[PDB]
């Protein structure tokens, strides 16, 4: 449950941080308090495209495999590598050290979809209420 | 749990069987285990194609849903049926009678990337190990 302000969301969990003409993505605090902890992860190759909406990759938890859309199309650049050793920063560090791929963002206004820290805020309360 | 010696693995667990030209996925027993008892599967159609590391179905259990990858890419050719009136033949049977799907291998090479039961065996050992 910690947004940040100044990040662009998915529903389906994953942010967005746009510096210049790169974007990273990661998976959200929500995502990861709710995964459990984090014991592997799978990321693209460099030089691949992702696609919006489409999956990327994986991050596996004690009970459970789950696939991570994309939240913007581009051209990935850079995969943090220490991930695979350290697949737990997920869970310590989501926004920071827990960062998944790095993109060369191909259609930049898709960022205009996608929420911003209230509005996903508000949608993590009605999807934990359904409860 | 039990790991079968002539299976290939993936690291998000289902298992991959290669007899002829037909290849044969589920998901391990070690999955099952950490799911707990399955009440629902998700399972794709005949004729779609699925792709190395992209879901192709979802599991749903007691206390976690996971979604299931492809371990190899290739063409549904069958889906057990079955699982949807008995979604527990994943628990009893992970390897026999709670077969997910049949494809025709598309690229069998792909199969060279998978875990071999030992190095299976040790990964899933890390996994579970206190961290």
């Amino acid at each position: 449950s910690n947004v940040l302000d100044g990040l662009k969301y998915a529903p389906s969990h994953e942010w967005v941080k746009h510096e210049g003409s790169v974007a990273t993505i990661g998976i959200t605090d929500h995502a990861q308090d709710h995964l459990g902890e984090v014991v592997f992860v799978e990321l693209p190759e460099p030089g691949v495209s992702v696609t919006k909406g489409k999956g990327f990759g994986a991050v596996e938890s004690v009970k459970a495999t789950s696939d991570v859309n994309s939240p913007i199309s581009g051209e990935v650049i850079e995969v943090n590598t220490g991930l695979t050793g350290k697949p737990g920063l997920i869970n310590s560090s989501p926004y920071e050290d827990g960062w998944m791929i790095k993109i060369k963002p191909t259609s930049p206004d898709e960022l205009e979809s996608l929420l911003g820290a209230k509005e996903y805020t508000k949608f993590c309360e009605e999807e934990d209420a359904a409860h």
